């Protein structure tokens, strides 16, 4: 059931923010680890005395990581005559976010039809504003409200390349990588108390709940009208043998904070014979696969939808499979991004809901909560 | 002339920590931007409440990342109850240092005889006491000064492998990069006034001034008595027509701090094509080639030192040379290796002065100035 209630006209996901203490740093692991090419840059170079922030691409997917430079190098200014290109940019707010989470999303950015109405609409049903909208250069707004913990829900709209004050990365300094990743399929939060964060949230957007089918999570999802922009959240289960990994997620990052976003690619096996060649030389590194128990049941589980030879690459790729009534999933996990157990990225590729691919085709990977745990229990004897 | 004054026996550099915000994030860039293997670490996985700490080797070099936890993982300890491997860490200050200078040097680490006289003697000779010394293990003594700004002088001293609480790299996580570099050649600061800066210096270690041969700088060098160690400090030169570096460094250091780092290569030429083949796939960037007026020049400057095509080499790497009364040098300088033009790094080869060869050997490529300034006026006309 979708009731299709969106109280303002939502288009797609449009970037994620880092906010990072040193953004080259972080932009250039990011790049090699997945394949994301440098292709636009806000810098003391484009004249911003505020903040450097660093724009990688692969396809649909935009990764924005954004850094303070020293705030005397624009204690002159004024909001009025600021140089910063993000205007809802503080040097405070953004110092004070990465003391507490270290590395991770401020901002969850969406494309809307008219970033100002979807604030105002937004404000008048339950969200906490975090930055009026701005129009940047007589083209672009831009708007914040508060999604959870420190993280925003960043509206964008365009009259009519990324943001005003922007400049495209000369193509010297720009390798065309690309290892598959072409777009944001979800973008997933953990909170303490996953009904009082639901009820905000979809309070504020319309978003509906997106259907479903001691793992330490409950979970809902939210989703606009043609649920292409997707947002799950988790709250932990407590009393549990194992402790929960939403808990430890809560502990090191300091409170709620988003959890781990979800890549699409074109063709998961490439980007996963990619990305694990470069994990032990700057890239990122994955969980540990699963025994070969889970590959073997996967005949039983997929065996219409892949050949023997494609189950056999995703065993040599640690890849797991979940599905639906409606589609297949392929999926994958890093290990975190950073110094802390909080953040990490998932890696998926959908296969069926063709009308175009229906998003969400083929769900979440649930089932493989289940699946983990009865295959490794199996391999053990 | 060598008076051979330390007030301490001095071994050779020992380690460059950097202080981060991210440590995994900047040493899997330096990793593979550098070919520097991942050799030990000290995190949550060893016990570590306090800091992740993320060691890199190549040959002699050790370079040091450390980025703080959360102070809430261990708010329940005392100093005498502590889990983190470096003593002298404090959460405060590397916040605080970070948030003022953004990616940088904390530490120059030397390795003496017995770290704890060498404090107990700076000490006692003007130098700012940092971190009293520390015996980790029953093993290896550490102690710290001030140098300049917010930068320490660290004394490590061995009875008899990093430091106790760290452990070797799993080698499945430790890729065997290597792209010739073998050792710390020099450290050199900024600080806005030199002679105050040298008086200090000099007064706690008994370092003797390195006897060298409009840019912007005043410098001089620092030396222990194999003049091994080797410490240069600029100040700027103001009033002049361009802009002193220097100052520029100054002011967006947030004052005075380590400028740059310069490591030797067996191999300059190969160091510098791994070094450039990286440059824009996550490495390092290099500063613009001299044009090629200066490779022209250079014929008549060590013609007798490298061949034509020795020569010919240099130029399609961007290589300068200088030479001394005793030997000749090969340099190059990376852009900023972070977000402000603050740090940046050396690539150095030394030729002649074998006896071993005798540090310094070369001088460190004053003249460069000079010739860089005729040749680019030389290449317009
Ligand atoms: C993250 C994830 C998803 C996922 O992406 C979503 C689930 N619900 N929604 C809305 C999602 O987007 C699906 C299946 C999974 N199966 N096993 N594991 C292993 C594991 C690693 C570390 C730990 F501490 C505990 C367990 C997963 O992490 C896992
Ligand atoms: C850093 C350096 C050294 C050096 O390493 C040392 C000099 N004295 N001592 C003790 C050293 O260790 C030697 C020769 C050089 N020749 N040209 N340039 C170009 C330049 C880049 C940016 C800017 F803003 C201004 C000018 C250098 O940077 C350069
Ligand atoms: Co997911
Ligand atoms: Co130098």
């Amino acid at each position: 059931k979708n009731p299709k209630s969106d109280k303002f006209k939502v288009k797609r996901f449009h970037h994620i923010e880092f906010w990072c203490g040193d953004a080259t740093n972080v932009a250039r692991r990011f790049s090699w680890g997945l394949g994301m090419r440098f292709s636009a840059k806000s810098d003391l170079s484009t004249g911003n005395m505020v903040h450097a922030s660093y724009l990688l691409t692969s396809g649909d997917l935009r990764f924005l990581f954004t850094a303070p430079y020293s705030p005397s190098l624009s204690a002159g200014e004024i909001k009025p005559t600021t140089t910063a290109s993000i205007p809802s940019f503080d040097h405070g707010s953004c110092r004070s976010f990465f003391s507490s989470h270290g590395l991770g999303v401020r901002a969850v950015a969406i494309e809307v039809e008219d970033a100002e109405s979807a604030f105002s609409i937004s404000v008048a049903n339950g969200a906490i504003p975090s930055s009026p909208p701005i129009v940047l250069n007589e083209a672009v707004t831009i708007a914040e409200v508060k999604l959870y913990g420190d993280v925003v829900l960043r509206y964008v709209s365009y009259k009519a390349e990324f943001l005003p004050g922007f400049e495209r990365v000369e193509d010297a300094s720009s390798f065309p990588l690309d290892y598959g990743i072409r777009r944001l399929d979800h973008a997933v939060g953990n909170v303490p108390e996953l009904g009082p964060a639901l009820t905000y949230v979809a309070g504020f957007t319309g978003f509906h709940q997106f259907a479903e089918f001691e793992s330490g999570l409950n979970s809902a999802v939210l989703a606009s009208n043609d649920e292409m922009v997707l947002l799950p959240i988790n709250e932990p289960v407590h009393g549990t043998k194992r402790k929960s990994q939403i808990q430890t997620y809560l502990e090191h990052n300091e409170g709620a904070g988003l959890q781990h976003l979800a890549l699409m690619s074109e063709d998961i096996f490439r980007t996963l014979r990619e990305m694990r060649k470069r994990s032990s030389i700057g890239g990122f590194d994955f969980m540990p696969s699963p025994p070969p128990t889970y590959y073997q049941n996967l005949k039983k589980r997929v065996g219409d939808v892949l050949s023997d030879d494609q189950i056999k690459e995703c065993e040599e790729l640690g890849i797991l499979v979940d599905r639906d009534d409606q589609g297949t999933l392929l999926q994958i996990f890093t290990k975190p991004l950073g110094d802390r157990p909080t953040i990490f990225i998932e890696i998926i590729q959908r296969v069926g809901c063709m009308m175009y691919q229906s998003g969400g085709c083929g769900g979440f990977g649930k089932g493989n909560f289940s699946e983990l745990f009865k295959s490794i229990e199996e391999y053990e004897k």
